[PDB]
């Protein structure tokens, strides 16, 4: 049967027909099924919920209740009996740059978003949580254990609140719980365009016709732009430094400021669109305003896909990709280009690549000034160390020089990330990402390591000398089930990080799977996947294999030396060569004659 | 309507059932149904409640909602507009001790106490409704008017937190909100004793035989008691004055000491029941520290009823008084007990009898000293002006001898009240008494004024022409409406308050039925009333037909000269007679003899 039980706000379109291009919302990629793959739609699920009352509260809600026997440890004792260290001493991948971080929080965020619910904006059951720590209703707080030096500090728990699900939020109900991703599936650089056409729409230069990106009119880089400001005043931005009074950068997605290094790629991409609409403007000078706007949209996207898939995801899966996203054949109309509720906290393994510090260098890459190097923990939902210091010229030569944080079985997660977070609701740098990752995966429903490792045909260890067997090391596996008292109570994202990397990637056995799979999934199943026959002709493609991130710095920034392979590690005299020895994307095929 | 409801935190208890004492909870005085008239258990309805979403938000807080068809007019527009006066000058009621006055507010303080709301405990809330005046679930601002002083100098709003309410404490749902009574509805005197079984103990001084209620063992008022000062860090009679850094007065109910007046009679009382104690202790030797309190505060009670049902009431009612409370015909137990919550607005008639000034008399009831008028604003919770300026004795100089305030159509509350009122939680001298009250009304879902017109069976005026017949004013009738727009939403306490007054009473035809009905009720239903049998016997009633609240005056001060009728207006030192002219309550037939 069909308990369908409840519907939908959603946009609704009505598809186009025969264009060209891809809608905003994300409609339409899939003839038989529209709304297939658009935005503000459930989460799809790989496996079956698991939730407490087998409907909708997460386990470690009410006490008194176990799973399989045995009581959840606190989301915060995880963190601090395995995942901190004190440490940086030689904690950092050695073949990777810091864009190998940075190009990945960016493809996670084309694809996936689920909103956290406030209701609230006047509000003060919005404060019976981060005054009270009471748990009831979207209020689902992190409690502390004993001798947490936190206590001392900020308090009794972490306010924390439940993601969204879908149909309402409020007095919730019915089936099992399954959660809103508010953005599109598809590698369509959702980021750079949005994806409600509300806002897509106020990211435009609409007022001169020749098709642009809204970009700021107040703040400038050497005569290169800067996205747009955004509007709304109780920004976090500001807050950061008072007295500066600079506020987000506002990009199709929201999430764009979290941290300066992420606000700079954003502006890459944003300067991209430009680059591209003049050019082709002068070259198609008949061509019309939102012509331009969509077939530079078209342009960039493609490079999204190809940087993502050519450079960035064999160097993760590594010797596992030709086993999972084996090569292209094809729009196979009936493949779920949707994303599974898991992949949302398989791609975190992120999380543990971020270095603990993020520096400036200036032109010849020398450490420039007396704070070139700032912690990463003062760089959260901060534009002002970017507007009035620098540009972000010498951030993105950081990125190409310096190198990511290695994941290390015993120094999982850098306390510039595990302990002082900012969380743009709240005013402390306090709060924890590892802990929430964790409850977060609770919240969501996810079942547990071994029903994952099941899902992907890898032994389902039981022993502690099992779990040794997988995860290649005793103290760990140890200290591990101290607190879940079995493997089948591990948590997911937990779980999967604790397992060591497949040769020449940089996950091991199940997030390879996961992650495999999802990938090739929205490549498979994106009508607009650039190889695929009509979405561009011959001649296009043949110019754009030859697209780079590289050449992506040499045309939008005053860099002038560059690697040839940026997401590998690069020393600075030696690998590096002026922009003239890298490929430059010939737009001539674009042409379009007349009679 | 005979139905279930909220069983919410109550101090539980069993009722022995044959014990000659009342409870301190108010607990048990009702068999059938024991918490009935019990504290903390919400207030009595008479009517629906009538709130703007039907539930709990308050008519005025939704800028967009209106009332039956208008929009409700700002608290304190209504205050400038009508309330106040600018000329203290022939205000004086000719036939009224400010004593009458003094009286109303502790009658009115044994009966009810609605709790406003949140505290916190070190709080980032408090200081969001007392700086940018936003609205938000437990904050309803009173908004300033334009045009109006206090912009210029306070600034936007003043602060108002809604009044406590029965399930909770903190935010939820489903039925019509009603608000929590924290005293016992009997007149049982609990202002001195407490409501609390756990605070009832401690005001008492159990380190002796003596069953004597504790005194303050720091100061004395030439050689008498006083009450003991209230621990309390960050209380607000230091605040007034920290040099002399004299604190708040501990009694049986909180706001004893909101004005040197009422602690004043606070003290008169707690030294009334050491005498009787002290008293009965030698004429009963081997009576029991315990039964020592209770026989006395059996006493005392009964002196209170007395006194307000008996000089009190008479003259508050006039010639209404037949007409709602008919002579005592015994123990009525199928009478609702509970204070209805328009009583608690009902009442506040007195807020229009306090006049401009408090006085301070010399023995030879002259003014004593340099200062002896004090300007009313400068005395709410004063303690030291007691303690350290002179004590109790010059003060009730001042209430025989002194004048109350006649309501009078045209100068409604003293600008002491008005402009300059202070509140405990807060730091300057300027709230608004008038506005909170009409605030307030809002906030308990007060219906509106015709509403309760027809609930005591009056006409119900429609026009302004009707509006002019009643309150026999027509400028009135219109400064009124020009205002309310409509007569429906005229708020209570006003439309009650200006209606002109009865017959040798001081309050119009409505006010006098709710507060006759009222009084009725509580003297009707309450097992333990005086005159019933076997509370007291028919020798010891015969005796307490005697005290008079001069004697009280004369046992327990250095005061000789006193009136008979200690409530009207009485001329020194024609009206005056010596304390051996006035009877004195004997305890004889308390004499319990062995055999
Ligand atoms: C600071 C934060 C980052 C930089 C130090 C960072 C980085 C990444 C990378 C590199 C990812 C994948 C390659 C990645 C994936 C996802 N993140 Fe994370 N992130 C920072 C801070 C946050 C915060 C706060 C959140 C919200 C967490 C919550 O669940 O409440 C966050 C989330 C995510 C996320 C969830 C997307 C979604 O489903 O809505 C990833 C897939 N990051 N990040
Ligand atoms: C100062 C205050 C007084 C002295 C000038 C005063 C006096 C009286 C008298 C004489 C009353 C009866 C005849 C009387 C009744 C009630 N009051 Fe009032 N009062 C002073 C100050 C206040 C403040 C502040 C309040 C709280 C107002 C609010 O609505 O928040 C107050 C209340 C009341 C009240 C309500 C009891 C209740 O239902 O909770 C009376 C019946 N007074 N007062
Ligand atoms: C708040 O944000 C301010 C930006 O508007 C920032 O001010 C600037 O920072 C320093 C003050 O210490 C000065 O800048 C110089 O610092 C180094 C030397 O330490 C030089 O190498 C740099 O080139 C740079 O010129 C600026 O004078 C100063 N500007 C202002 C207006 O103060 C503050 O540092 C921020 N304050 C906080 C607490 O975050
Ligand atoms: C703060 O409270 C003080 C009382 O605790 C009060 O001071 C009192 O008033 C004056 C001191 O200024 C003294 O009274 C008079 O004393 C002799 C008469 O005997 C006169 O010659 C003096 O000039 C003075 O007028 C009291 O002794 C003094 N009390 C104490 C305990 O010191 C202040 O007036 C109060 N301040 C405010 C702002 O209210
Ligand atoms: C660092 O990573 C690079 C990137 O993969 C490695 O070079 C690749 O090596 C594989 C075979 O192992 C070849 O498919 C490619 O020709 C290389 N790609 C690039 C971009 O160079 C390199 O071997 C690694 N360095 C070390 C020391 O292992
Ligand atoms: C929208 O596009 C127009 C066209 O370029 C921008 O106007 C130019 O702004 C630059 C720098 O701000 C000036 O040097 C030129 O003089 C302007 N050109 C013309 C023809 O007026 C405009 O700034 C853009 N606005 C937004 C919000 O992006
Ligand atoms: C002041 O008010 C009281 C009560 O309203 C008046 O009391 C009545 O006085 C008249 C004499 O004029 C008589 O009807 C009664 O004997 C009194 N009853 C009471 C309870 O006192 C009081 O007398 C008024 N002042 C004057 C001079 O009448
Ligand atoms: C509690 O009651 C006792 C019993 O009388 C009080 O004790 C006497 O207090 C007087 C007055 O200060 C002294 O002169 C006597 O010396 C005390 N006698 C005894 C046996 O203690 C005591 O002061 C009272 N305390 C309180 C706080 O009320
Ligand atoms: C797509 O599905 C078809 C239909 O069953 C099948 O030929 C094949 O498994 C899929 N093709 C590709 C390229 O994945
Ligand atoms: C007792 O109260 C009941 C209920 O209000 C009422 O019927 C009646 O007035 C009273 N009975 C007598 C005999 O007075
Ligand atoms: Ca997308
Ligand atoms: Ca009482």
């Amino acid at each position: 049967s069909w308990e369908v039980g409840c519907g939908a706000p959603v946009p609704l379109v009505k598809c186009d027909e025969n264009s060209p291009y891809r809608t905003i919302t994300g409609d339409c990629n899939n003839r038989r099924s529209p709304a297939l793959g658009a935005a503000n739609r459930a989460l799809a699920r790989w496996l079956p919920a698991e939730y407490e009352d087998g409907l909708a509260v997460p386990f470690g809600w009410t006490q008194r209740k176990t799973r399989n026997g045995f009581r959840v440890p606190l989301a915060r004792e995880v963190s601090n009996k395995i995942v901190g260290y004190l440490d940086e001493e030689g904690v950092l991948d050695q073949n990777r740059s810091l864009l190998f971080m940075q190009w990945g929080q960016i493809v996670d965020h084309d694809l996936d978003f689920a909103p956290e619910t406030e209701l609230g904006s006047s509000e003060h059951s919005k404060v019976q949580c981060e005054e009270y720590c009471i748990q009831g209703d979207n209020c689902f707080p992190i409690m502390f254990p004993k001798n947490d030096p936190k206590l001392k500090t900020q308090g009794k728990c972490m306010p924390f609140f439940r993601a969204g699900f879908v149909c309402p939020t409020p007095p919730y109900q019915s089936l099992a719980r399954d959660q809103i991703n508010s953005v599109t599936s598809f590698l369509d650089a959702s980021l750079v365009y949005g994806s409600e056409p509300s806002l897509a729409s106020r990211l435009r230069n609409l007022s001169s016709p020749l098709g642009l990106m809204a970009v700021n009119q107040e703040a400038w880089d050497h005569g290169l732009a800067y996205p747009p400001f955004n509007n709304m005043k109780p920004s976090p931005c500001e807050f950061i430094n008072t007295t500066a009074r600079v506020p987000c950068f506002q990009a199709g997605d929201s999430r764009a400021s979290e941290q300066i290094l992420l606000a700079t790629v954003h502006t890459l991409l944003l300067r991209e669109h430009n680059r591209l609409a003049r050019e082709l403007k002068r070259l198609n000078p008949h061509w019309d305003g939102e012509k331009l706007y969509q077939e530079a949209r078209k342009i960039l996207g493609a490079f999204i896909q190809i940087i993502t898939f050519r450079d960035y995801l064999p160097i993760v899966l590594g010797s596992e990709m030709q086993k999972w996203i084996p090569r292209y054949q094809g729009y196979n109309n009936s493949v779920d280009p949707r994303i599974s509720n898991v992949f949302t906290f398989a791609f975190r393994f992120g999380h543990m690549e971020v270095p603990s510090t993020v520096s400036r260098l200036d032109e010849n890459y020398q450490p420039r000034g007396p704070e070139a190097e700032l912690p990463l923990h003062t760089l959260f939902f901060n534009t002002w160390r970017i507007i009035k210091d620098g540009g972000i010229d010498p951030l993105v030569r950081g990125l190409l020089a310096k190198k990511s944080k290695l994941m290390n079985q015993n120094k999982m997660v850098t306390s510039e990330l595990r302990n002082k977070l900012f969380q743009p609701t709240h005013k402390i740098h306090g709060f924890d990402l590892a802990a929430i990752n964790l409850q977060r995966c609770r919240d969501h429903g996810m079942p547990g390591y071994n029903s994952w490792r099941g899902f992907c045909g890898l032994s389902q260890p039981k022993t502690l000398k099992g779990l040794q067997a997988v995860l290649k090391n005793k103290i760990l596996a140890k200290k591990l089930l101290d607190l879940y008292k079995t493997p089948d109570n591990i948590d997911i994202w937990i779980g999967g990080n604790a397992e060591p990397m497949v040769e020449r990637g940089r996950v091991g056995p199940l997030l390879a799977c996961l992650l495999g799979r999802q990938f090739q999934q929205i490549r498979d199943g994106d009508r607009f996947w650039w190889e695929n026959p009509g979405v561009f002709t011959e001649k296009q493609r043949d110019s754009l294999q030859k697209v780079s991130f590289s050449r992506l710095i040499c045309d939008n920034t005053h860099i002038t030396k560059v690697p040839l392979h940026a997401f590998q590690a690069n020393n600075y005299p030696h690998d590096f060569v002026d922009c003239s020895a890298i490929d430059k994307l010939d737009l001539s095929p674009w042409a379009s004659r007349e009679n």
